[PDB]
């Protein structure tokens, strides 16, 4: 497949079309522990992209891409409208949360299991009720499209590798803050423990959050880990202190020299300690009609 136009301006602004790391003028030096490739730092609530590497460059996603699986369901989806397990389901590779043939399952709680655990058999099942793999991805790339992300094109719901799957650091950024101002989305990813449901002679098991940028970073909001053989390791976290509310993308990394969760702590940490209203460029706006809701009584 051809590869996506680039625009003829760096999306969210001119500075952030270059390599390398990006910082407003007299900002303390990036923290050197971080071996992403690619990153963004950016406020939650303004937008503000507040520092980055190669914000623009395109990479794949691996899981963190199952942000737009997650919000093209709660969004269009009711959430306690049962879905069917298959076989299908749990014929998928990576990792698994038990979706499968003789089981029943909320769409709320598929994305308990999509985003908690990173559920490949839950993205797989929430595809087929958003119409079937070709339908699932019309819809993802829509969204990814609606919400300005001109980097994105998604191969897959759960993030595997596949022909023409590209994204950038700050196209992600652009979902995250979306979904971010979901409260279903936010109450999930901030979920430690789940009560996944059962089936037939299985029966139902305490999901954990598999994210430990939630449990050892004060403030944080949770996030979402990825990784595949083209992808290294991708990473989103974000955190609230004091009312200020940041968020960081990884792409391209390796587990060195520490673990990714704990280089985006330290990214993070970067961005709390730059100044308030920073900003070298922005995470723009959805399309309108993203961020509005469109919706027994008779005389009898
Ligand atoms: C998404 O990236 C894949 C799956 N989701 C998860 C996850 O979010 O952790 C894993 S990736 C897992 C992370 N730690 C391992 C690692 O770093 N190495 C083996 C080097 C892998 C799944 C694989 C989805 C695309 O399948």
């Amino acid at each position: 497949p051809l590869p996506l136009v680039v625009p003829p301006t760096p999306v969210g602004g001119n500075a952030l079309g270059g390599c390398g790391i990006i910082t407003a003028p007299g900002s303390a030096p990036a923290p050197g522990d971080v071996s992403a490739e690619a990153w963004l730092v950016a406020d939650l609530d303004s937008g503000a992209v507040i520092a980055a590497r190669d914000p623009h460059g395109r990479h794949r996603p691996a899981s963190v891409i199952k942000v737009l699986v997650a919000m093209a369901s709660i969004n269009t989806l009711t959430l306690n409208k049962s879905v069917a397990g298959t076989a299908d389901d749990a014929a998928v590779e990576g990792t698994k949360v038990g979706v499968n043939t003789g089981g029943t399952y909320t769409v709320n709680q598929l994305l308990h299991g999509l985003l908690m655990h990173s559920g490949n058999d839950a993205a797989y099942a929430l595809a087929r009720q958003l119409g079937g793999m070709p339908a699932a991805l019309e819809k993802i790339n829509l969204l990814a499209a609606k919400l300005g992300g001109r980097d994105t094109r998604v191969a897959t719901p759960s993030g595997l590798d596949g022909p023409g799957m590209s994204t950038s650091a700050y196209d992600i950024g652009l979902f995250y803050r979306y979904a971010w101002q979901n409260p279903v989305f936010a109450d999930i990813v901030a979920t430690r423990t789940f009560d996944f449901p059962g089936h037939g002679d299985h029966p139902g098991y305490e999901l954990e959050n598999d994210n430990q940028l939630l449990y050892n970073y004060p403030g944080a909001l949770g996030g979402k880990t990825g990784y595949t053989d083209d992808a290294g390791q991708t990473f989103v976290g974000a955190a609230n202190r004091d009312g200020r509310r940041l968020m960081t993308v990884l792409l391209h990394g390796t587990r060195q020299p520490i673990p990714p969760w704990e280089q985006a702590a330290h990214l993070l940490d970067y961005g709390f300690n730059t100044p308030a209203g920073t900003q070298i460029g922005t995470l723009i706006e959805p399309d309108p009609s993203l961020m509005s809701t469109d919706r027994r009584v008779d005389p009898q």
